[PDB]
């Protein structure tokens, strides 16, 4: 944005949610809008330059990426940038509002991966490989699962604080402390000015980088009335600010429940009320462990995704936040399994997957540490980008004299006639 | 059809194949050849009326399910058609003459599975709940697959002759008899006329019915030139025919070598050849098992597919060719895990997955036996539709006044402040 043209795009997403009661109606198309980031740039674009797909945290609009966007082409080394390409998911930021009449109370993961895929198919023209995936928090989850659904689209990952994991998160249940989702619930979201609303939202503002700073008084917040407060007058009548004509109430851009949908899912129905036993019902959630049924909250996605992880083709950098509210121990499994089965890179004793843990960084350092995070980013990009080049040519090479309309006669040989 | 109204179709498939070679150029635009059949209708669609999509097996047409559609139509009971949507698979039939400058020596079933995901984006206006899946051979493992990237996008599938399991197939090696993939690589596939084509493959078209007959004579052969035989002139001298103007060569629709390489996949380069021991070799063959590199030649998908059964989520129905040439065993063993784990139906203990085997069927049982393989599709399909009718009303209950903004009181009971 100091180094890059921004094209908007309102684009449609994946036909039928993975949960019903996602939408109003079951066939509703929900809209993604989509940033573009193509680099000022005064000669033609080289060949390899790189196609990025990013995707955000929940609730976090995908503005406050811009600094590290910034970064990332500033401190460029062994790779170019073609673009980078983050799109709102459907119930949050900017796509929320456009759907906001279409929304309700429900969100799977799953289908921003099925979104994404359906964008890069509608761009694919200016999206030749190669292809990056960049995920940030349950970003991290969202574009491990498009790996999955599309295995060679990626020439490699980069996550940041990947949600993919095999515990539930905590959530105040028996002795455990609240979390981050016990907040969502029970918080504030209206405020008679957004300079209040700021101060109300200094926890996850602190240490922000300033550029992330004014992104976020910009993007965070939005002004009365919404489909949720759609009564500009009693909101001023109940903070006594009626008389102020020059304040304006402020909401959440995302509504706490969007934020809270997306974290967790209700399981509100998995005990036999005669037995007591648990009998997971496949009507509402087949998709749920029964080992994870045991409290009334669940989410599927991080524990499924950890289960997968031997298939992930894409080689992989993981970049884990020392100070994060992440199973530190059970991400650092999944690295070790990463890629290492049938469909995978070959992982860690092929090279091909990476941890970086950064001691003291949160799980908001792409906005808090930017340029440490770019840097770790470049240090592998150049190292996959060189192996790119050469596996590309090594391809090239072997396809050479190669017939596109008749087998090479290697098959004659090993696949025998049948007996006349 | 005459029972049906239909619309052809040219979409885009989607962008990147599985395999690098299975294109020219790796950013290349495939095409599928789609048709739409839509029942000729007085009154207005049904509301729960079905959108089906199929898919076919390797080197056959379309055109070929036309009579198994008539008759889905003709013996309906307790479900209405809203349409029957057939692509042909990029790299054959209409589909591959469309992209035959753009098709290169590789195939995934895989990618089928992503062009059926854009198609029904690109139609969604006309495709509605409920969607059921309809496969046939290596059909049934891609709409399989496709059930994997989209688990609640079909209320059903019907698996028909599926290729699902664990096992390579029979390929000659060693003391196993060749198979129909021997066949493939060395079978004759070009001839002076449409008549010699016809009579040269009679063993093909042995108990089709005779609806089916007229389409295979259509469809399965293409008048030269094409690619792979450019040269008409160069064709009658070889069968030594230049003297008779007005007949024309032909070659198969979907050249043999298509149909090979989505048969089996060249596994060329598996052994280090210093310790003689397989290593997969991950930049061409990472999706392959070790346990199956031990021969020069693959097929990933049935294998693949059958380990993920215990996810798959929509209700099944596995119709069987008693007379298959397919591992049965290994595709009964498949049926019984089929959406017995997460993200699964409830497979067979739950009522939610059925085999059917039909005694002394084969393969072709879609183009042999139209009546049987659509009378055991009504069966099922009508249980289904009673299931889906009354569980979609139990959501419209348990939804009605339901705030669309806010969550339930329930919430702030299990959720504690702070």
């Amino acid at each position: 944005t100091e180094k890059f043209t921004i094209t908007e795009h309102l684009v449609p997403g994946s036909h039928i949610r993975e949960y019903p009661g996602s939408t109003v109606n079951q066939e509703d198309v929900l809209k993604i809008h989509v940033k573009q980031y193509t680099p000022k740039r005064e000669g033609p674009v080289p060949d390899d330059a790189i196609t990025f797909i990013a995707t955000h945290g929940v609730g976090l609009p995908k503005e406050l990426y811009e600094p590290l966007w910034d970064e990332l082409l500033d401190q460029a080394s062994g790779f170019h940038i073609r673009a980078i390409w983050m799109a709102d998911v459907a119930s949050m930021n900017q796509s929320g509002i456009h759907n906001e009449d279409k929304l309700s109370m429900d969100c799977s993961w799953m289908d921003h991966a099925r979104d994404l895929l359906l964008m890069i198919n509608h761009f694919r023209d200016q999206m030749p490989r190669p292809l990056v995936g960049i995920g940030h928090s349950f970003g991290g989850n969202i574009i491990t699962n498009l790996a999955y659904l599309h295995p060679r689209l990626f020439t490699t990952l980069l996550l940041l604080d990947p949600l993919i994991q095999l515990s539930p998160p905590s959530l105040g249940f028996g002795t455990d402390a609240p979390s981050a989702i016990n907040y969502t619930l029970w918080r504030d979201d209206v405020w008679p000015s957004r300079e209040v609303a700021i101060r109300a939202n200094r926890a996850i503002m602190q240490g922000m980088d300033p550029r992330c700073l004014d992104r976020m008084t910009k993007h965070f917040f939005r002004d009365l009335p919404t489909p949720l407060y759609p009564d500009v007058e009693a909101i001023k009548a109940l903070f006594g600010t009626t008389a102020d004509s020059t304040t304006t109430p402020v909401t959440l851009t995302t509504p706490k429940y969007h934020e809270l949908v997306a974290q967790i899912r209700q399981n509100f129905n998995a005990r036999d009320p005669k037995t007591g036993r648990i009998e997971v019902p496949r009507d509402t959630h087949a998709d749920m462990d029964p080992l994870v049924a045991y409290i009334p909250l669940y989410r599927p996605e991080p524990r499924s995704t950890f289960r997968r992880l031997e298939t992930l083709r894409p080689s992989c950098l993981w970049v884990i936040a020392g100070a994060t509210f992440l199973n530190i121990d059970e991400i650092r499994e999944g690295v070790k399994i990463c890629g290492s089965g049938i469909g995978g890179s070959g992982g860690v004793p092929d090279g091909r997957v990476r941890e970086v843990v950064l001691p003291g960084f949160g799980h908001l350092m792409p906005f808090q540490e930017v340029k440490t995070v770019a840097e770790t980013c470049i240090v592998w990009l150049q190292q996959e980008m060189d192996r790119f080049r050469q596996t590309e040519r090594q391809w090239k090479e072997d396809r050479d004299g190669k017939s596109h309309l008749a087998v090479e006669e290697n098959w004659y040989k090993v696949l025998k006639p049948i007996p006349s």
